[PDB]
């Protein structure tokens, strides 16, 4: 099997990722902390042999293969270049990294290094996401025209969950949510963006408030146009993603969640009919993905490069936020 | 009876405002036409006692109490000073004008002549929009967070309707339905857009391309951010309003269209469910309230001053889609 060690001690790793890895024919063979205490209760809780807390006994342990990072965003630079020196095949929750020469370095390392490096944008994984990619491709809607996302949902400020819990250092809808709409909708319309502008909404007057919403708008090099609104502070709004063609409209609802659920509908000439869709565990399709690419068939479901395009739309999308101005999307790879 | 002089022979007027005059208790005695031929056959057509060429014998005649202008765009500004000079009441089609000053300068020399001046915005008549705007002021969704537009339908390019007809000066999506979604906005809102961003569309190579989609922002004064997504190219995608709010949100499904149709559900903790609503013809309610207004009982739907706003906004519209940058809304009202 292949042997995965955890950077990382995180609830997406115990909620979805050990298992997925189980599911897909791996296994976890061990987990870093920073904190010895936690790295051991999560190791038991979660049926792990090894806990260790530090990231050099992770990825220099002979025995882990890949390795999976969940820390907190300002820790996967430097986290996935240490596996990636150790000679570990490295799959990384959004972001790579902080700035784009970091996360450029980041694959071109790996390729130096001969290693599998994937970012974990999960929503490309979705059946609902490639049944639109696949209904686009095969000419279901004419030629794309517009999309639009939807991606605002509630998530209560400060968690966690025994209260309100250590400082947590922010940092906004944009760089937590608008990331992997971009890269959804760079999988959906097999195509990249060019240009952002934005508007976003800060809590409390200019500061140090949470960046919680955010509406803004990517060109794209096709010509499509795209909107899309990530938002931490509406409860009572769904998710989806559509794409408007010439010849139809695929309608994504409650698709851009973990979860593998969502519908989508293809409307055109024939009316309107429901997608047929064989929904399946998101990370568990990365994951498979990835162990056939270490296995030198094919690639990760998300590359190192597609973070680097998430990234990318990212800081632009911030900048157009902050100036007021059109921001151009270079990825420098 | 309020008597109603027509300055152009248009389709508006025969689908829907003639009817709408008469149902509220006016009559239409008189029309303008730049041609005889077209003005007296439409005038047999559409039961109109009176078929005139100028614009003088028609605001001029003592049996017109009030003028309706739905001539091209850029006759407008004209025709309505015209009006006013000769002492009748307004109701002006959007645009106003084709800018500002001269928007103002209406709405001041309406007032100086002591006439109702009422642009005919129609979305703000119908029962779904005011539905929702009285439901936020009732608190059903706590307080507004972000608003919604969609209003990306099919216009054929060149009609009319004999084949591919006249010139016809565009002048695109911006300025045809944008202002109307900023208006609607405005009323329901019950606030105004104070900047914008906007990435727009435009056939073939940027030149005398008709502009034919647009996507934007606009931030409210209250903090909501707002996008709107307008466009004639695509044939798939209904039309929609929504309000998400604090502790609720708003979705109102088919509402930008002309007709008295469409739903308004309100998602909240008790679940979702449908606004009950009294559909009544959106041109029939907004004579009503001009007809009361002339009465000196209330205002138009909307107002000169709505005009100025919807033009306005509009024109940052255009703007920040040209220059990439955001533009703030000012009225000079
Ligand atoms: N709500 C969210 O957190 C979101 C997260 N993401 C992405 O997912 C990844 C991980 O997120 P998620 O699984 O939700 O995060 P978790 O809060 O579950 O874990 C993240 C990190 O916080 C530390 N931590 C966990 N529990 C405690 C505790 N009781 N006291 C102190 N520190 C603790 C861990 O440190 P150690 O590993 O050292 O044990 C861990 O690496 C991130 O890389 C991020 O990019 C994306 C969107 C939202
Ligand atoms: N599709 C559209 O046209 C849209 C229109 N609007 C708004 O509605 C208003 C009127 O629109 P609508 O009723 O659709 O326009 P119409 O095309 O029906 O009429 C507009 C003008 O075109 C002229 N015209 C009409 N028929 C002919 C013909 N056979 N040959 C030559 N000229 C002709 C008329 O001149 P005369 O009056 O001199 O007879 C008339 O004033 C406008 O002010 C605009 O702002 C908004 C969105 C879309």
């Amino acid at each position: 099997m292949i042997r995965w060690g955890l950077i990382g001690a995180s609830t997406i790793a115990r909620e979805w990722v050990i298992g997925a890895i189980r599911a897909a024919g791996g296994e976890v063979v061990s987990v870093m902390s920073s904190s010895a205490e936690r790295g051991e209760a999560y190791a038991a809780e979660n049926g792990i042999a090894k806990a260790v807390t530090s990231v050099d006994d992770l990825v220099g342990d002979p025995d882990v293969d890949a390795v999976y990072i969940s820390t907190t965003n300002e820790l996967h630079h430097g986290q996935a270049l240490a596996a990636i020196r150790a000679g570990k095949h490295v799959l990384c929750e959004k972001p790579l990294a902080m700035n784009l020469n970091d996360g450029c370095e980041m694959v071109l390392k790996a390729c130096e290094a001969g290693v599998v490096l994937g970012t974990n944008h999960h929503l490309r994984n979705a059946a609902t996401h490639r049944a639109m990619r696949e209904a686009i491709a095969a000419g279901r809607i004419g030629r794309p025209i517009a999309a639009r996302v939807f991606h605002a949902v509630y998530l209560p400020p400060h968690l966690q969950g025994w209260r309100l819990d250590k400082p947590e250092a922010g940092g906004g809808v944009i760089l937590d949510i608008t990331v992997h709409d971009a890269d959804t909708l760079r999988f959906v319309l097999n195509d990249d963006p060019i240009e952002a502008v934005a508007i976003s909404h800060s809590a409390g007057m200019g500061k140090e408030g949470l960046e919680d919403g955010v509406m803004g708008v990517l060109r794209f090099r096709s010509g499509v146009i795209a909107q899309f609104h990530d938002a931490f502070t509406t409860k009572f709004a769904e998710t989806g993603l559509e794409v408007h063609g010439t010849a139809g409209s695929l309608i994504g609802r409650n698709v851009m969640t973990q979860r593998p659920v969502g519908t989508v509908v293809l409307r055109n000439e024939e009316g309107e009919s429901e997608l047929p869709l064989d929904h399946r565990n998101l990370y568990e399709t990365a994951i498979a993905a990835f162990h056939s690419a270490i296995g030198g068939n094919g690639r990760p479901s998300a590359s190192g490069e597609d973070g680097v395009w998430s990234l990318a739309t990212g800081l632009a999308v911030v900048k157009a936020a902050a100036t007021g101005g059109a921001v151009e999307i270079e990825t420098g790879l």
